[PDB]
């Protein structure tokens, strides 16, 4: 008769709470997704293998179109879990899961995790200050999509960080790497001009976070954008006008070169 | 000789991650601090027994003055744990001490743990559709602190929601609740008379986020100014503009009026 949605966090399998693991441990069912992301620091199996239990994964289309036809069914007579890289209901679509579950008389709860959307806090930049987020993609065929430059505009218009997501092909595990997004961004300048994104624009890409070892660094375009960041997934932050805490932070923490101490506050 | 930064989460003792568990564990020395957020959920007893260390609480001038003279010094030859709720770099200033950490030659790590500023997504809301946030503060003598009126009028102007942290006194035991912060926004309404915040504003209550049954309420100011929402911590949310699904998802899990389906576009 209960539905939980459990967050596995940001890295590995230890990344799940210890309320996580001891309720999806209880569970008779346990369901997970990792199309919305992966766990680039582990495996489903040592996934499994913490959890104890058999650990059924499901595609999109499982979750978006039959929710309530392979997990609720099941929730309505036993503890069914429901994992979810990072904090579960943060993917857009996943808070109305929740509403599925109400509808099929099934109670649900939620087991928080860590999320990107925090964990970006160990860029040192203020998390008061971040703005509307967005993702960057890539552009095919006759389609060459460029919401996510109008909103690190309008952001940092006011003086605010944005939080860029890149692209994802979670079952091809195919990942854009922060690189490709510089040079997406830069060509969408070419475009669109509005003095948003250029060599001399100030980034800062976050990698593996959660990892004891994440790689933090800041700097210019035009010297990061051919760095070797290591493996993804990677996080693409483009800070508004700095507080000078935060930029002696980027350059004793993330290497940000010292002209940032005069040039971005 | 490691520093490690570890969150312990939302609510309880078990919102740490196994990660910050098992690393904590193992800490010659563990410090912590609980004036940045409220756990309501646990004790500092069940904090201790869970980690099975003694836990040395410091005051917000024992960190905030003395951090490298406390903590650091130890840094220097054991391994130590800074415990903190929630995420430790989440609406804190404690980002800065991992530069006091780098200029004493110690290494740091830093572990997170569930955070409030994710946990939102439990309200429905989109978390991209966030903008800028902002912290209620209570008045003090003739200093009547408003900036974060201006923050709400900035993102709603965007049609983005508002984020609003509540005022913590944790040394008076004063923790502001989403009532108190709603009476101190129409004041400063009245005052300012920006059509901000009145009676008739949406907002969404979430309160004791990380318990199993945290209470989460939406609808309007006039109707919820006065309504118990529970034990403290609660934050406050000005949603911007609605999509459908969050207007149906206020409605179903967060009992708002169902007039608020209706979305003006
Ligand atoms: N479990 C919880 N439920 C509701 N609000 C919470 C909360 N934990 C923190 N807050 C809110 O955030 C304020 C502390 S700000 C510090 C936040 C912390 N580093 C984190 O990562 O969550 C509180 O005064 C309250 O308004
Ligand atoms: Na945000």
């Amino acid at each position: 008769m209960v539905l939980y949605f459990i967050g596995l966090g940001l890295y590995d399998e230890r990344d799940i709470t210890v309320k996580g693991l001891e309720i999806a441990k209880k569970c008779d069912y346990v369901f997970a997704e990792f199309y919305t992301s992966l766990m680039a620091g582990t495996t489903l199996g040592r996934i499994q293998k913490l959890i104890g239990k058999e650990i059924r994964v499901l595609s999109r289309e499982d979750v978006e179109l039959n929710f309530e036809n392979i997990v609720l069914p099941l929730a309505k007579e036993n503890d069914v879990a429901f994992l979810t890289p990072g904090d579960p209901l943060v993917a857009t679509t996943h808070a109305e899961l929740r509403i599925r579950a109400k509808r099929a008389g099934v109670e649900s709860y939620v087991i928080h995790a860590p999320s990107i959307y925090s964990a970006v806090g160990i860029t040192g930049l203020h998390i008061y200050k971040f703005g509307k987020s967005a993702t960057v993609a890539y552009p095919e065929g006759n389609w060459f999509p460029t919401s996510y430059y109008d909103v690190i505009k309008e952001n940092a218009e006011r003086g605010l960080h944005t939080l860029l997501f890149l692209d994802i092909k979670a079952e091809k595990r195919m990942y854009m790497t922060a690189n490709e997004a510089m040079e997406l961004l830069l060509k969408v300048e070419d475009m669109k001009k509005g003095g948003v994104f250029t060599d001399d624009t100030l980034v800062v890409v976050l990698a593996r976070a959660g990892s004891l070892n994440p790689t933090i660094r800041a700097g210019y375009v035009k010297d990061l954008i051919r760095e070797d960041f290591g493996d993804p997934p990677h996080i693409l932050i483009v800070p508004g006008k700095l507080h000078i805490v935060e930029a002696e932070y980027l350059v004793e923490i993330a290497g940000a070169p010292r002209e940032i101490l005069h040039v971005n506050v």
